[PDB]
């Protein structure tokens, strides 16, 4: 898709206003998407920590039985 | 809060200049905040790796004693 | 580096157009860099998970031999 820039100064200002509103939206969206990815990675890390802590309890039980 | 856009072309250009300076700031801020979150997650991961490596040394000691 | 803003309205509009094209580029770049950092952290997490799962298999072998 492709449209010529306005030549009229007022029209050009209004187009730039629109592009500023669009860039504000893009910034917010890709911040949210990045937040979501990080929280998924955190959830995966914390599950690993939980599983490893259970293994440690299993190893400690084994040491009792030696 | 709400203020009408300037009608004068020069005033409108100067407002858009201001909004561009403000968007540059927002971009930098939310990049830094995202960096900080990632480095905290990395610190948590590396501590886990350290703890797991210690468990491995404990398991290896146990194997000696069998 | 430092250059005075254009005074002419059309020239000023064209400068602001340029800065909008530059901010679009900065946004994309720092999104990609942030993506790259996250995927490296994910690779490190998944390797840890792999190593821990191997330790669990080693512990389970030890339990057989008790
Ligand atoms: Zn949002
Ligand atoms: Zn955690
Ligand atoms: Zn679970
Ligand atoms: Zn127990
Ligand atoms: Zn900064
Ligand atoms: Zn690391
Ligand atoms: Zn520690
Ligand atoms: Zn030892
Ligand atoms: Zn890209
Ligand atoms: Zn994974
Ligand atoms: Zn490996
Ligand atoms: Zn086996």
């Amino acid at each position: 898709g492709h449209m010529e820039p306005a030549a009229s100064s007022q029209a050009a200002v209004e187009e730039l206003r629109t592009q500023v509103r669009e860039l504000r939206s893009i910034i917010e969206t890709m911040k949210d998407q990045q937040k979501r990815e990080i929280k998924q990675l955190l959830s995966e890390l914390d599950e690993e920590k939980k599983i490893r802590l259970r293994l440690q309890m299993e190893v400690n039980d084994i040491k009792k039985a030696l």
